[PDB]
């Protein structure tokens, strides 16, 4: 796409506001354990590594329809994004394991944190890479994973790619952003691991993330579609007996877009 | 609100100074355990999750009356106070340098008492109207009925473990809205600025700063600060600095007060 | 209160003050053992019998420094005041914490290192043109300080002092006497002082410390005005707790370090 | 050594190189199980019998990339060289660490999560116009590498190599062969290479990782000159250890992740 | 003392100095085993019998470098900036040494871990030291090569300005009782950090892309008196934990690339 000048004047700007609910594994808002995974299980061996249905976090994603419009395209300029419900983690009276010989607080949601978001003018492009090439996803046929397994996928094998085109279906554990593509998407992510690690989270309505690239051009929304993707794991809830479930939080987005003239 | 020009000259600026005491659960300044929660308890099961009265931190909030500007409210333009900036600090951080209280102690009862430690949660908001809240909870079934002074939704549903926009409120009462189930609504709060952080874990070291030298700008991207509707300035916060661990392992939230110095200027608006 | 006018320019319009303050951890006599540490920490049996032993309570370090006298003529329109512009401040003796051979508890079944000084860190300093203004606030309103009557504490106790009760205030006017645990900077005053503090808590937390002679802290406020030294007095306060020393039997003592200050001041005309 | 003149302008004066490098943790064959991990870690009985097993030691990843061929000769007054201006680099597959169902040790009496990959992190990359220059330095001068004759290590051992002995140098000229544990970037050379590295140690330390496609790292030095590609070769090197996988019985293996690079280069006139 | 005038411009007005300093953790002989480590740490039975063994005490590394000879005015070399790095960080990626190990003797060997102490100084004269110790009674007589004060006093657990020195000898001034004197060192820049605790993860960086500016607030760098450049450092990266729980400090070398320029001063 050859990018030309900005379209100026009234109605040259628009904003899109949305939220995405977490996809930790139990993704149905009407059912038990919503916003958590099912109980985590552990493989007996690497050749019998078959996660139960609903114990695997997936990416959240949506395509948003923009106002219908050389051609003109919507250009994403900036985004204000926040994790919602951080204060919900200030809760140590739930039915959990507890400190100091059953006299102390319940364990707060704690441990692994994974936070990412992406804003682009087309689906986020994915690279397959896994800690175990033999992982068997057949307990849940709604998960999108490659049809074949190979040893090489514990590293970067460029023959194993995808696009994030379905909410609550692409496991985070085996799909990551493809850094060799995504020219029309901006993504940002972080991971803090360990077993019981303190979550460290911020929330504010005052921070704007600029989406323009080094040439001053933001994602250009092909077919008037804006693509938003994320995942926000804030830790594990530790049940009385030591059973553990991922806990995720929703993410809010306020995206500013402007009209851009392009060739063709 | 259509915003017009700043009013210039003498008396076009004013400052508001206040503090808010913490609302950790024992919120009566004449009683023992003020500025702490009651002892934390743990639910027998998620269907019988009924916190005891006073064990739940709530937001601190106040509405401050500003100097009246408009004699006639029906005139063509009005003047409003616009919050430009705030200097805010947590008070009494040094109070956490105390390891001789009646607490669990280190090294086979020969070492220090456990300092207040663990979960930290720090947030403040300054706006021209009440902070707008979104309901979201770790347990949709939580039963708040041991304390009918707590403001919570009148019905519960599974969906509130995520973001369900049908469950909203406004922070209109001090010491009443639980932090654990209410957060700032990011889809609103156009006229409020809020800032918050959480550091979790069990025994985590608190990491705290205090200074009188930092100014937080409240002007938005268009150079407009919160506009104080009906000459009311709204200030909200929560500052949990950890748990006090009693001899037997019983634990209580500890909170600290927060100080605010807010600078405001006169702004002409269309009426 | 003070209407600030223009800077005085030219020779002798600038001066610098250099000092250090030794730590006041509880054993504050430089001729005795355990100097720069507290006495052994003790733990209350209950909150109504919370009576710290003499010398187990850290206090603020403070000093007033006399500046060159300026105004002989008090009848003119204007006076001159010293204005603190900036300070270079450092914790001294950080390297002293590189010591794991002292008589302490030790790692790995009595074969490993002695425990280094570790745990709670508390670091604050203040530079102002009058005494640091204090607010009382305590973790335990019933704390009984009467084992050491040299501590400056309020004469009455009340439940409300576990929060901010503005009836309980003081000024930091004595070195080694105001407990850190119950006095903090009063944020509703101190217009003429700049203070900076941090706390890192927990039980055995690694101290994280920096020392350099290359960092200048600007004391000017948002209007470009530094602390103005009333009666030609410069007030410097601090506290620097770097952790606990853990004795063989588990007995623990606060350890503090000295702080150095190099303060630059300039002449400022004010309205009289 | 190289006198740098003006930029060459006009068509074909810019070029970009894009690649990835797979990790070399020890099992470096992409057709075998445990690819991108080390073999099980073993521990020497004593420092004079410290002989790591074949495949348990991480090595640097490296490649030399051919750039569009330029004219080299002794007789011209000036030549053109490729100058590396900037690089976008990222660790790939960070999300793969969101996995606690692998056959591992587990939390809370066999009812909790599997241990995630955790512990030691080591992250470094280099971009230069010639091989990364290495300095030998080891925690144990007697380490015996003879279980794997494909490793490049010095032919003689000496006590002094537990410090900096400048007689022990090399160049990173082979992928998956130079152990991280005994080779580091030589800071006394590498004038024509930019390298960046970090280490976070400890036993079970949480990995702290970031990934984004929005960060450009400028390779120009303080004089505005990037690495100059001798013999039209661009050299890219890295190592990204993200922790250990802890097997059921406590057996542990290094885990590494691939790194992506997008390097921008421009034609530079130099004196010949 | 020194009135600083203008920079000398033109050819040969700049020079660079490059060196490294090997660590002085206690076993400071490069021909012997345990080089770049301390001897085994021992622990006093009481504070009045606190006598570290010979070789268990880290000391500062230091060197004086001779600059090109120059000389009403004189010319001095002015240190403008330094690129400095800890060398051999990657050496800490080693968990197969003869050490204590994780998970019931099946896991990794403990990496070097715990206390970190990192400092460097660049100046135009010896680094000026202040004595300060955690234990005034520490007895250094097991190693008479250590430079320590000849008398002990209670006051030295704080700042006693009567106890000073200059860092004039490599591998001799213990870190545990000497620190930079902040009341002097007008002609030296120093930078230091300490991360304590028992088993703390070391957190270390290495790059050849970071320049530290040595100019002060007035735009003046250290001025090299008698054409001498003084470089000092200490870089402790943790402890090696032996099979039996015996522990030794581990240190790493530091590299320096210092840029200097000619400065006219009043004579
Ligand atoms: C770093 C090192 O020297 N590793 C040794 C290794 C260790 O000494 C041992 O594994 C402790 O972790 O021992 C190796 O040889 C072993 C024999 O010494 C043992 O008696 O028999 C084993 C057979 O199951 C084993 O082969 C090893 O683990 O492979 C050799 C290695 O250099
Ligand atoms: C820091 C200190 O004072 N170190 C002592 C050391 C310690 O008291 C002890 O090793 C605890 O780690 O003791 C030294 O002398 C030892 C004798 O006290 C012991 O009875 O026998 C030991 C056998 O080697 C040894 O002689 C020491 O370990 O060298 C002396 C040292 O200054
Ligand atoms: C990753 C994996 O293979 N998980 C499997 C688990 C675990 O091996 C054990 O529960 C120990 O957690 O066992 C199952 O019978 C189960 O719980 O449904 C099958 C499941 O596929």
């Amino acid at each position: 796409i050859e990018v030309l000048n900005l379209v100026t004047g009234p109605d040259s700007i628009t904003t899109i506001e949305l939220y995405l609910n977490t996809r930790m594994g139990q993704n149905d808002e009407s059912k038990d354990n919503y916003g958590y995974s099912e109980k985590v299980t552990v493989a007996n061996s690497s050749d019998q590594d078959k996660p139960t249905s609903g114990e695997i976090p997936t990416y959240s994603t949506a395509r948003i329809n923009l106002p219908m419009l050389t051609l003109t395209m919507w250009e994403a300029v900036s985004v204000k994004t926040e994790v919602v419900g951080v204060s919900s983690l200030v809760n140590v009276h739930m039915a959990t394991k507890r400190m100091y010989d059953d006299k102390g607080i319940g364990f707060p949601v704690e441990g692994m944190n994974f936070h990412m978001f992406a804003v682009g003018g087309e689906p986020l492009e994915l690279q397959f890479l896994t800690g175990n090439y033999r992982t068997d996803y057949s307990a849940n046929d709604k998960l999108v994973v490659p049809p074949i397994k190979h040893q090489s996928t514990q590293g970067l094998n460029p023959h194993y790619k995808q696009k994030l085109t379905k909410d609550g279906a692409f496991p985070v554990e085996c799909w990551c952003p493809d850094p060799s593509k995504n020219e029309n998407t901006r993504y940002y992510g972080s991971y803090t691991g360990g077993q019981s690690t303190p979550p460290v989270l911020q929330f504010t309505n005052t921070v704007t993330t600029v989406l323009l690239d080094e040439n001053g051009v933001g994602p250009l929304c092909k077919g008037d579609g804006l693509y938003v993707s994320c995942c926000d794991i804030v830790g594990f809830l530790v049940g009385k007996d030591g059973d553990m479930q991922y806990r995720g939080l929703p993410r809010y987005f306020n995206i500013l877009l402007r009209k851009r003239t392009v060739r063709n």
